[PDB]
């Protein structure tokens, strides 16, 4: 349905105050205030940077799309409106990303929470997959906390350290792709938020992967875990796990999590 996404007044959402900001745009947290309603409603608004040259109706045709994802684990577009900028409208996540959540909370951060965020992150990347979208950039820092067990995959619709090899070199993108960015994202993860390949040069990387050098194993981590890592950075696209597959083995540790994380205090 085209009544999926809400093309709002500049007079139906208020900013009122920043959440960040980059080189693509800044993010304000703000209120909804549609027309012919009696309620404020907490957003996040995104003001993309403004463009000298996309047609209105082609970036009409993309948010759309963006506004028909239906699944728990993946933002959906709200609303937007087009003036000189881009605005996109959606729910606030009042918790923030999980990148920074994860470093300011891995004191009191258990193996059952990691866990389940795996799973739900691989839950949304299998909707994508199912209405055939590549994200092509899946990373910690583009899931975002609705409450501390609810998060969602957002910013979709260069970042070399979670690419896979055959992105950086050929510019292929798929949902194999998508499954060693995933697999950067646990390990981001699972080190309570530490920067992959710290200090290197982004155009080492291909090196790096090419002489069969990842990730290292994280402490917490058992070997099970690991492996399903390590699965997400083979060279060969095709012998990657699938997210269903994630799902199915992601789900399974979280059954019995101490059995599948060590972490600080575990005997
Ligand atoms: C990890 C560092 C970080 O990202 N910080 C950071 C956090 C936010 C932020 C905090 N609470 C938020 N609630 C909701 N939304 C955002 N951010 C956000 C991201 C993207 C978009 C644009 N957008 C959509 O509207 C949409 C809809 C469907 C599918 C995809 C998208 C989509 O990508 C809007 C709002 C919250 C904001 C800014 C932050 O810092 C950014 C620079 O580090």
């Amino acid at each position: 349905n085209q009544a999926l996404l809400r093309i709002l007044k500049e007079t139906e959402f208020k900013k009122i105050k920043v959440l960040g900001s980059g080189a693509f745009g800044t993010v304000y947290k703000g209120l909804w205030i549609p027309e012919g309603e009696k309620v404020k409603i907490p957003v996040a608004i995104k003001e993309l940077r403004e463009a000298t040259s996309k047609a209105n109706k082609e970036i009409l045709d993309e948010a759309y799309v963006m506004a028909s994802v239906d699944n728990p684990h993946v933002c959906r577009l709200l609303g937007i409106c087009l003036t000189s900028t881009v605005q996109l409208i959606m729910q606030l996540m009042p918790f923030g990303c999980l990148l920074d959540y994860v470093r300011e909370h891995k004191d009191n951060i258990g193996s059952q929470y990691l866990l389940n965020w795996c799973v739900q992150i691989a839950k949304g990347m299998n909707y994508l997959e199912d209405r055939r979208l590549v994200h092509r950039d899946l990373a910690a820092r583009n899931v975002l906390v609705k409450t501390p067990q609810h998060v969602k995959i957002t910013d979709f619709g260069v970042p070399i350290k979670w690419m896979a090899l055959e992105s950086i070199l050929h510019r292929i993108y798929t949902h194999q792709s998508d499954v060693w960015s995933y697999g950067v994202t646990v390990w981001e993860l699972m080190t309570f938020g530490s920067k992959p390949y710290d200090g290197i040069p982004a155009s080492e990387i291909s090196s790096i992967l090419e002489k069969g050098e990842r990730l290292p194993q994280p402490p917490i981590c058992t070997i099970d875990v690991y492996m399903i890592m390590r699965k997400c950075w083979m060279i060969d696209a095709d012998s990657r796990p699938k997210f269903r597959e994630l799902i199915i083995e992601f789900s399974k540790m979280a059954r019995d999590p101490q059995r599948y994380l060590v972490i600080q205090g575990d005997e």
